[PDB]
């Protein structure tokens, strides 16, 4: 029995990490995926990885066009979505000293300016009962070194859910988020040594009650929970998926 | 497909509301699930309502001896616990001014010492792996007329979950708050004596809900069903509001 | 300046750490204040080291009729209250597998039932416009080893705040909650002194500010939200912590 | 007398409502205080309204030029800062549908982008033992209708303060958010008719337990808390003053 069977998904950054561990888990459960991003190489390979009911679009959410082009796309092909993902993210460390208006922009763009117009266009298509989701981060309610913008970025993605609950619940549609704590992704290993990036881990594990880095798998199937019909009277809310790291 | 396939769970306060609701979705999702309650007659209802690998035992969360019996007869016919749903709840509505120290131990007796000790007990037969579920309320984080023993149990159950977390962790244990909203059972009906207003709470917390209505009980089953399930299997220590909303503006 | 001049303070536990400090502040402010507790020997001590416009009565707090004697205390001498700070408490520390139904019963008789019957009975003496405060613990907000049951009745003291902040919002009274984290007081040492420093270096490891609170900082948090300053400030939690819960 | 006596405050829209009432009592409190702000006339009249130890300085937030200068005629004059209020804001009602990239923009560069650098410009004169204070918004932590960016950029602002708490501990500084309820200044009158800007207060009052609108003074004297010394073991926190709003 498929969770999703013939529900219409959208997710953002889905050629890497948990959008395409969600994207792999949503189609398992009878869904047509559209994975976005930006890389052509990576969007093709998960599209290969996925094999089923999944076609792959370029897109920066950062761009306007991109995004317009998307949902012609979507509608040309699957109609309307019952199911978005906003997980587009990416973090740069960088202290308050650090911090430049560049950076403060990078950051921004993607992970909140970004987000919040992937879920202005797609507002046409979402059927009524559509169910949206939006990562945000532990990050959100933690102050951790270099985090500066990335965390208040997070935290600010986490507040669009809150709002989005109240201005769209006139179409019985729910918007979350899920706050992944450490997921085993390429996140981890693009803040340079390979050695240091295990730092990064073992740190994060010791945090952690359950003793270890999640699996992007995990963070799927959490989102699966949102996605579906189960969440049903789920709504606005901050789903923590970090083993306990955030709950003492 | 079957999510618990041969898990065996135990479910405190299972023949009624959110329990037995929680009760038919664990056995449609193809466990054992042990119902747990104090009235006799409901307890057989709700096993035949059920129809299916479930069995009924008459204990009250609130007698040490009772536990240890129910504890007893689960290590007779299954042996061990996959998933532990402390769900046995009640509330009486009372203003600061008419607490009495009866009404406070009622109280607390069944929400906070009984799902203490229940979770207490089953903890030689839990599987590590195993998912422990604590049933909270929307209350435990809002400030409403005359509940005033009633919230404070119910975010003492989601400070335990938090506990736990720690104090069970190194046996791969799960340990999650469920709080719900406003959810159809008999709860709201025998609270209040008319079912006219009776009916004028649940159009209250609907109007306050953004979706617009009460929950339905198998939604919460659902939901704690996620908790129960593999899926939440990075998901610790969390409070999981299932209120359509209301406490998330 | 004197922040609480003439105002009436009643301090539940105020013949040691916490609700001395917060009662010398307080008389320093200007107040008169009631110290409970049960040893006669340190409510002695306490009166004495405070000096002036103290009264000290010896209270159970979970004996309904020391609590009623309290409050006639009270109406003898300073006949109205204007701050009331709910701050007795205690912590055993025992795992769930020890957890016994006598510990149970002990914790949450004086960090909760004892807390809600003295606001109770407090109630009749009230100012409106008056402040209560509660004294929860960062333990309230999170999963520590062995705190179950004093975590749990702290997390209950704090939802007493939300919910007395809407019952007596008719009378113009503020509820609120203080969340300490760790502050220098007898309490590290009752629960070896070698294995206490242990305790505290742990909780100082912890914080971003990196040392323990003192009492007389607590005291001051306190006094903000019995002072007016505090004014249009009910039913929160404030943590006075150095950062601990925050990360 | 004088809980900041000889101490140093800089006030961001310090010519108006919050910051302005917050200069008052700083003052009165014996500190020597820089309102600043945009508007000339507003900055000279309060200026004057305070009557003592206070110079204005014109500055935009948004701007890198005017924070640099403000910090230069801050060592000119003070040398050093004790307390920092970041309390410039400002708020568009905007719902998902009708947001642009601008109204992003606008909201966004005042509320975080300027705060984040009056903070970052700051810390070169900032005394080890200083007090900062963020000022965001119980919009933080709810769903109103059309709040969407400013609920968002003012839960970002709360996230700072965690961070900056991590960050500036080894200078004993403490970082703090205070979160506003409904309080009676300018900023409910211009986003609204003044028959419907009297609702908006009548709508605030009536979800507020207190069952009033807060008043500047009473923000001011939180703030003044933060600002003390009787919160020097409170880091990082938030600080609702909302007569009970958000506290349920
Ligand atoms: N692991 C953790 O500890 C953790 C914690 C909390 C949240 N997260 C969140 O999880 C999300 C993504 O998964 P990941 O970060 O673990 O792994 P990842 O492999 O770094 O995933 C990032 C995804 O975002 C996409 N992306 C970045 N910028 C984009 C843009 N302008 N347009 C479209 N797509 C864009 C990437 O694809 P392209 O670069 O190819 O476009 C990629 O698919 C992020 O939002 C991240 O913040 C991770
Ligand atoms: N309905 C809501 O919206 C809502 C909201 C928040 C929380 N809750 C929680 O939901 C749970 C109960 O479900 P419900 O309220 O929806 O339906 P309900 O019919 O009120 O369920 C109460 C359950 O607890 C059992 N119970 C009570 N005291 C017990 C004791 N001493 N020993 C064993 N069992 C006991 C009841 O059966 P017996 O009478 O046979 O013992 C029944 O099965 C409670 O934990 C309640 O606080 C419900
Ligand atoms: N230090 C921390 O880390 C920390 C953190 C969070 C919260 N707190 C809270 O702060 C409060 C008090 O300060 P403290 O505990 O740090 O110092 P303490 O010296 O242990 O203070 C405890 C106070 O509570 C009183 N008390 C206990 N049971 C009582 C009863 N039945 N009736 C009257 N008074 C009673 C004690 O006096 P008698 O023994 O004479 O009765 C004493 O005055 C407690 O509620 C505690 O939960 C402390
Ligand atoms: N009133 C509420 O209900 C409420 C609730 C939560 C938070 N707040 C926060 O309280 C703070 C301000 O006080 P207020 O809002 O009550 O009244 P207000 O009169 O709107 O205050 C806004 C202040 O910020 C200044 N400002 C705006 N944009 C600026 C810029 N680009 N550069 C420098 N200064 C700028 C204004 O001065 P110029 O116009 O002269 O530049 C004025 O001094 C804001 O952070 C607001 O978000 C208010």
């Amino acid at each position: 029995m498929y969770r999703l069977l013939n529900k219409t998904a959208v997710i953002t950054g889905g050629n890497s990490g948990i959008g395409l561990a969600t994207a792999k888990r949503f189609v398992a459960e009878g869904a047509y995926v559209f994975i976005v991003g930006r890389r052509r190489k990576e969007l093709e390979q998960a599209a290969a990885e996925i094999g089923r009911n999944v076609t792959a679009v370029k897109a920066d959410v950062t761009k306007l066009e991109d995004l317009d082009r998307l949902y012609a796309i979507v509608r040309e092909q699957r109609g309307s979505i019952d199911v978005l993902f906003a997980n587009s993210g990416a973090i740069e460390q960088k202290t308050l000293e650090e911090i430049t208006p560049e950076h403060y922009d990078r950051t921004f763009d993607v992970n909140v300016r970004g987000l919040i117009f992937t879920v202005q266009k797609a507002l046409p298509l979402l059927r009524d009962g559509g169910s949206v989701i939006l990562t945000s981060s532990v990050a959100g309610v933690l102050g951790l070194q270099a985090h500066d913008t990335y965390s208040a970025a997070k935290a600010a993605v986490r507040s669009l859910a809150r709002t989005w609950t109240t201005e769209l619940k006139g179409r019985s549609i729910r918007v979350n988020a899920v706050s992944p704590g450490a997921i085993d992704t390429p996140i981890i290993e693009n803040q340079s040594t390979q050695e240091e990036a295990d730092e990064l881990r073992a740190k994060f594990a010791a945090a952690t009650p359950l003793g270890r880095v999640g699996r992007p798998e995990e963070l799927a199937a959490a989102v699966l929970f949102l996605a579906s019909d189960d969440s049903s009277y789920v709504a606005g809310i901050e789903l923590f998926v970090d083993g306990g790291l955030t709950q003492v």
